[PDB]
């Protein structure tokens, strides 16, 4: 990606609030994508940077994009680079607390906030239009990745409300409200 998009991903990772705002005003893509597959919103979410998540959503970030990163091993093959570089970059530019063996293809920012078990980040994404029913490539919802506690309770409630809005054909009504 461009210099501005690359700086935005780093500022979103680093919780550098001033820089995120600056870069967006200079034309950085709010859906900026790392060469290895993830967005600024995803990396803000896994790092519990709920203030960065707020800013990106306000500038129009799509909450429902899925990660193109799969696993260290598979992504390394699909890109023709060695797994060592992929592992270091995933750990250094994204987050170092995830399972290196697992596949994350199709994970949304909400999947990642749930793995981070952060109530505030999860709530901000749900309030921002994140679809709690959207599954990743392995077929898991964000609630599938929740641990017991306040995030799992919030997701259970939100799933039921989202399903009811979908059945009543009124998702767009509620999206344009507070």
């Amino acid at each position: 990606p461009s210099n501005k998009d690359a700086a935005l991903l780093e500022a979103a990772r680093a919780n550098n609030m001033q820089e995120v705002s600056r870069l967006l005003s200079e034309g950085a893509d709010v859906n900026a994508k790392h060469r290895l597959g993830w967005t600024a919103l995803m990396v803000a979410a896994i790092n519990r940077n709920n203030s960065v998540v707020q800013v990106l959503l306000a500038a129009g970030a799509d909450p429902n994009l899925g990660d193109d990163f799969s696993s260290v091993y598979k992504t390394a093959k699909e890109q023709g680079i060695h797994s060592l570089e992929v592992l270091i970059t995933r750990e250094d530019d994204f987050n170092n607390r995830l399972n290196n063996r697992a596949s994350f293809k199709g994970c949304t920012a909400l999947h990642y906030a749930v793995l981070a078990d952060d109530y505030r980040t999860v709530k901000e994404l749900l309030d921002g239009g994140a679809n709690p029913l959207q599954r990743n490539e392995m077929g898991h919802t964000p609630l599938d990745y929740a641990r017991e506690g306040e995030v799992m309770k919030l997701l259970r409630t939100s799933e039921a409300k989202y399903q009811e809005k979908q059945r009543k054909r009124e998702l767009e009504h509620h999206h344009h409200h507070h």
